[PDB]
């Protein structure tokens, strides 16, 4: 969604790096200017608001011709780059990172709902700083840790069992950068622990899941949740997830992938992405997704129902 | 929902009976007015507003003390009051059968999506009056023909085939006599002809409704059409039907019920009505809807899914 | 409230004296006049906008300094002039007597309420035009005949019985003449037929004037039906009703006075108003009203009452 | 209305139970919860908003499908969690206790009111913490106090005596849990000192209720303070205080009943509870009610009569 | 934009055939149908609401998931298929032809203008039938004269000469299929007569379009009138009509083009074009659209800037 | 615009004069009040409101009968007054001046502007106390250095360079004197720093100017920095700067003069400022204004032309 560049710019003071906001108009500023093609990966320099991000990264902004970037200009710019830099702040980056730090893409999309969660009085992310921190940072890229429920994004609640939170993505009503497509509908199911869980349990949430989402499917980028997603769009989840394997297998970066409960994980989802941690070409795996196939607990389905004529 | 002599009075001119739409304020003058038991059953001059509805019927009213009635001061009130009058009009019906007549409780929500149709120039019953009058008539329960999709008392449509036409029900944007429980949704499956239907035509019906509609069971009430109702509901269909069947039976009216195509109901729905039929008691039926049973088109839905990933 | 030479003019063309309405602008123009003293009674020539009322009703018309008027510009008084015009048109009256029509003061409230009757296609005044004549005759002071439920001025029928219609004023909402007072509440109850009334038929009209209007005072001014007062007000009623007695006497126009039901009126009214018509002071009349007294119908108000409590 | 336990939960700290409000998006995933039968009766861990109520409580909150609850996401919960808290933290209550406590269904609306009447500088209650409390402990049953004038409920003052405060419950603009039938009007007149009453007092008192609450039946619940309910009323008032005078003493908690003054309480209800402290059946007590008789101060509704007519 | 088989279809009656307009219910219907793939491109009869269009046209259409299509549920949809009706009804077409006819594909924005300007008393189409039908078939491709300024499919008049007359597009205003890029200005130079232009009137249209639009290229689409569009656009103009060229070549369709006035287009716009004519191909004609190029009326843009100075 | 003295008056205390802002119910009562012609420059005592300005100013504040004054009552007028006396407070003016210092006319609207700059966190001016004194004092007339960026009186920056910050003046928008006529356009072009500037950045600024502002005279005051004015006002530009020019020569106050680059400037305007600074009349001067001439950075405008094509 945006570089971390796209939100500040370190500053050496203290034979350390601390990061700070940009200014709205000191962007706006930036995008007016005219500048050589050997500056465009430079910070800009507004002169009167501050420093700007390098022009390079102009897409990324919502102008009146562009609608694919974000809405610097609302609050919620700020409150993101704020959370951005006291992330960052807190690692004390040294001078060969920064580059490698900023340059880092992340999802724009997460950083306001974990916003939205720790400006909530009624949420343990307003209480402690050091899960905010913990939160952020595994949304920034700069963590090895897990998103568990208690590190989730956030969003709607709309099923919680001792094992699972299931949470609908809000982010139509995103003010930074809301997806603009009304029909679009995810959800996210987080683990509440990492200790074993129960058939039961497992039960419980394939059976709301067939009950109340039929039309969605139960797949997973890996990184240890599951995504609800409609199957209209199963597709394009393949192409993103094995472009994002295929990219940090050539450039090195951690590459391990979780392909979870093969009980709960939508089988044609299971077969896509195993055969993706066997090396296979996108051609092959992409096939085992389009392949019919019916060899699950079976009468879940049933069991809701007559529960519902009761 | 109401009596028919909640809308119209007869009035004997030329030695036939012609039918007469009352006056709202006569309505009102009604419902304020001191009367003997014995004239409670007759209809009530207002002196200054015409002839009002029978005192009996002040309940199917609604006032500052009564939501379970209708909205008679609205236009819709007009409107449907006009169309049974038309109706009823045409059959010159005689002295013996006016009360019985009257007396007739119909749907007042079929009556008002009847008037919906009918107002609109794109619907064919806008253009012909033959049909809005065998429309009514099915709905005045004074025809011994079959409500198909031609003469469906109609709503939006959400799915159609050549051999069907599916409907959502919009009671709750009903001006007369709206559904209140905002929970409320319903679906009826009308037949667009009365000859054989193929199986793939079925099959269509079918895979729709298990994709779009999983929550949903499908049901009838043996007048020829299928009526898409949540499961949290189909109990209290249970127990209408039965004591509609029950009434039916003990006072000689007709009482033919179509069970509908066993591929198609939901087969607990198909035992408890097959069980009616045979005669059994209202506790006999009903155990045979809350019985676990699961012995259909096989793999119908993973087709649709398949359908949607590509 | 006001007199028939305030809303039109007579216009002698075929031996017959014609009554047109008044424009508003021309009676704006009259407000602004410069007039001799001896022109005050002479009908007003505006030249841009025809004929206009006598100087000497100024105080009849509302302005920036006058609230104890009519709204003169509104709709209404043109619709409750064309209303007078129609009444006095069919009445051909004659050169001597125009003068006495016109100076008559009538009640303009009742004038509107029969607008508002007349205007309504569900009321029986739309209809018969014979009707709405004898109606407004009865409000014109042109008629002998007694206003009746038929003829009656209106407002929202709030009881009814084989023998009365009770009706509330609704003078709060009148465009041309509303009471402003905000405080003010008053029905009126009038006969629906002139034949006798039974015990029984008095009996509940008395026990819903107990529960539903306990803080009212039956009473009558005479002209054959009852007005339902507040206590409050009824001595300001008395006035008005005896300083209406003794000019009538004086000026020998008719002075027949309809006590109604002693039954029904309350006995201090009826002490008062059969001291009137035996011809006594005022003072002596009043003090009747004052004086307490307690001599009806035994035990309807606990009858009411039991009956709500089932 | 509700169990404590649907407003806070206990936390033993300190050997001694401190007792904390609910979030409401901790409810509000409560609610969306798969629980086993078995930890219906326990408190809920949301994980993300902190502890909930035992599910068990489900139907006290409203939700798209029950209307029947609270509106627990409004901050008038808040404030009446809160002032539950604070009223149960100053009882220091033990380990044994806690259980009975939070089990124990108090009334909603008293609770609003009294929130109500603190938050109100004007109210002695917003200046005296003592006086909350007291007023707190009586409407959450932990204070053998009778409810006085000081620690009232609550609710607009509509008369006033040297031994009286009549006042209006406004239950219909109610935030937390308003009635819904837009019909309901009910009064309380609390007694201000606990002295003898002059039978001036006691006249005058009635001498109100008969001219401005005629349609109004004057009884009591047996706690120490009159309740003016509509005649419509009584009846379920009879059966609600007759089950809780049946229930309390079958489990022997405190069951004393003051009747309060015999030239006040509708002498029907009087008879009704009389009949129910000397140990009578449902059925005998209730046939008092409905059984007419008539055997008061005389003469004391025409008094404020002619007061008026002054 | 779309076929034309997208607003009507055909209805052989009376050896000829009359196209009728859909009613957009029909639409809806088709929309939610399940189609065999053999009767994708059969015209649709939704039984309720009359025929419908071929289903293979459902991208046309705006739904909840498609944005590229028209609002056929607006008055403007059904003003637009009556002018295509009208037009057609006016040919005799004959069977042969109507499958030609109907898949033509036409400009929907022009012909939503030529609405707006029939509409207009002020129009000279709205007085003259024969215009308005050369007009239209000339926008629905059934004609062979070139569209003029009389002719014009209209717009906002920025300027005018004795030979040119200059529209703005109000494609961003439309209702039936809106521009919806918000940055989109274009504007047409349509001829006034056909004879001969002088030096000097040309002269003064391009003085204008060098001051008032100097961020505009002079292009044609070689149809008779000139195009004003932004340089940010007319590579994908070039694409657009080599395309067409491309295309009308392969079909046999008439593939003359009118390069128009060298003065006055764009002299890349004339290189690329008149590149195409000769047969190049599109990679050697784009070629020189990009290509730089400097040999024009000298001195233009500097007489308009003195005469403003004045 | 206006003279200093209207927003403020001299207050000696402690040896020094400090200033105080007026009150606009001072300058209120101060337009009511009846002065002798020999106090019409004397400051006035509202007696209520304390001090206002002289009524010699009247003109400058608008009434009822006056538009070309300030808005003295909105809030604007109060910041720039106490904009003006910060400034002037650090001066420590002595008795001698304070007459000129206060006489001196100011722009107001460069006044309001450094407010909206200064109150706006993210301009360096809320962050600089002496930025904002030194770029006051120039907008007063009381420094002798250039506005340039850093100082800028502000607006909205519209293009950036290494050298140059073209700014959109928002007069259209002030509160205090606002441009009235709607048509008003203008910008101005600020030097980022005082260091010579290359070809190259002078090329990019022109090139800017030649495509988004063709129709904008590139002029100067001779103050330091470039104003972008439409051509139909270079005119009345013209006969500003003369007027300032001479008067500036006959009361001997500084009036040096910079033309600026003559790469940059309109030659017209070059040869028009020029000729005064060379001494000659009006006459002589205004003449070249409008005297064509065409003897610049040849091709640039074709440079950006096609970089917008690709």
């Amino acid at each position: 969604m945006a570089e971390l560049a796209c939100f500040c710019y370190p500053h050496l003071e203290n034979d350390s790096y601390k990061f700070i906001p940009f200014n709205n108009l000191a962007i706006k500023a930036m995008l007016t200017a005219k500048v050589d093609k050997k500056d465009m990966d430079k910070f800009y320099d507004s002169i009167i608001y501050g420093i700007a991000p390098p022009p390079q990264f102009k897409k990324r902004y919502n102008t009146n011709d562009n609608s694919r970037g974000m809405n610097f200009e609302t609050i919620m710019f700020t409150k993101v780059a704020m959370l951005i830099c006291e992330a960052l702040n807190s690692l004390k980056v040294t001078q060969a990172n920064v580059s490698n730090v900023l340059s880092r893409v992340v999802s724009i999309r997460h950083l306001e709902n974990l916003v939205i969660r720790k400006e909530n009085p009624q949420d343990i992310l307003f209480h402690s700083k050091d899960l905010l921190l913990k939160s952020t940072l595994i949304a920034i890229g700069q963590s090895k840790e897990i998103e568990t429920t208690i590190t989730a994004e956030g969003g709607e609640i709309v099923f919680q069992n001792a094992a699972f939170t299931m949470w609908k993505l809000t982010y139509l009503e995103h003010q930074l950068m809301p997806i603009l497509d009304q029909n679009f509908i995810e959800y996210k199911v987080t683990l509440n622990e990492d200790k074993p869980i129960s058939d039961v349990h497992v039960k419980e949430l394939v059976a709301e899941l067939r009950w109340q989402y039929n039309k969605f499917a139960v797949i997973t980028h890996g990184k240890g949740h599951y995504r609800i997603v409609k199957y209209s769009s199963v597709a394009n989840h393949a192409d993103r997830v094995y472009a994002t394997f295929k990219s940090n297998v050539k450039t090195g970066v951690n590459n391990d992938f979780n392909l979870l409960d093969q009980r709960i994980i939508w089988q044609n989802w299971y077969a896509f992405t195993s055969s993706m941690k066997q090396g296979n070409t996108l051609d092959v795996c992409k096939r085992l997704l389009f392949q019919k196939m019916e060899p699950p607990f079976k009468g879940l389905s049933t069991d809701r129902k007559m529960d519902e004529v009761s």
